[PDB]
């Protein structure tokens, strides 16, 4: 019962996973995918295998990328609201700084401390706002302040992990998301 | 739905398209079912293809490891690709593939000893000239039913073993060892091929 080749193990190692948990995003995507590979591995035993070698082998182009998505994240005359667009957007720009400047030892410490206070603002101006709000539907802003903080505590742990992995794309990806949920906070707002 | 024209369908035309200009070569129809998979699936989800290809870099730890397992079985995948021909030159062709795809094979085994991986290098070398030799000579002495397409897999098999040479030097440097498995592997299926072509040639 066992003619499959060892060669094609990664299409069900690697390969089968990411598609069983496409199927929850896009069903035809991933059966259209899978029905791709598992085609194209039966009629040519080893191309699996090749085909990730390969992705892996790009992922500095994956790097790259990530990095230059990282930089353009950064991209109501009320008094409050003035205030919360703009330590949102002082902590955007210093997230999107992250790729040019973790290079450096010295000084990738301090952009540290310049987003740990960053944040520290943000999250003032935000509790600012918050005693103003009158609980009018504020359910909705204690639940993305502590989306916001979760994500700043994820990134914190990122941080960590990076100064014993040095896996810098994890810093990129988890910044992208911190700001992410940085412009929810200011869209929540609606 | 959408086009790929956005910034989050990048990964697909700067990783994905180059893998599969390659897969023509082996199956065209194969290249052809997996582009127009990315590429349907990225136009009904942008950003698709970026998430398959993290996914992918997730499961590193996974695939470095099963590499050096194949490049361990590599010993004992012969008789597939064994020359069918009752000349000595060609029993002696089969035996000059299977003793450098065997060194090749040792690599994990032996990586791990500076003094013999330096041996093994060396042995590397001598399999692969010995090697070239005797298909210059079975080249000249024989006809085949397609011999320009025996040259071309010589010249591939050339490239990548000096592909393999350099990625040596490089290890010399980093000290990171899946990239020898890697080149090995591709070297071993390099000389598999050369096998193969005078099977039907
Ligand atoms: O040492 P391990 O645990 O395998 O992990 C590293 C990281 O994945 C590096 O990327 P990152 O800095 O983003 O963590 C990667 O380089 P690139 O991703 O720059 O290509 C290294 O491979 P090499 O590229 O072969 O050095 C790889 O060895």
């Amino acid at each position: 019962a066992e003619t499959t080749s060892m060669v094609s193990m990664p299409l069900y190692a690697v390969m089968y996973p990411v598609f069983n948990e496409l199927e929850r995003v896009n069903l035809s995507a991933a059966q259209t995918l899978r029905a791709a590979f598992i085609k194209a591995e039966k009629e040519n035993p080893g191309l699996t295998q090749d085909i990730i070698m390969k992705i892996l082998e790009k992922k500095s182009v994956e790097v790259n990328f990530t990095e230059s998505l990282l930089r353009m994240a950064a991209d109501r005359p009320e008094p409050e609201f003035q205030d919360l667009n703009e330590k949102a957007r002082a902590l955007k720009q210093i997230l999107s700084k992250i790729p040019d400047e973790i290079n450096d030892r010295v000084r990738f410490l301090q952009t540290i401390k310049d987003i740990a206070s960053a944040i520290k603002e943000l999250l003032d101006t935000v509790n600012n706002v918050f005693k103003k709000y009158q609980y009018q539907n504020r359910r909705a802003l204690e639940h993305q302040k502590k989306e916001f903080v979760k994500y700043s505590k994820s990134f914190s742990d990122t941080l960590k992990t990076y100064f014993k992995d040095g896996k810098a794309i994890n810093v990129f990806v988890s910044a992208n998301r911190l700001i992410h949920q940085t412009n929810l906070i200011l869209q929540t707002f609606k």
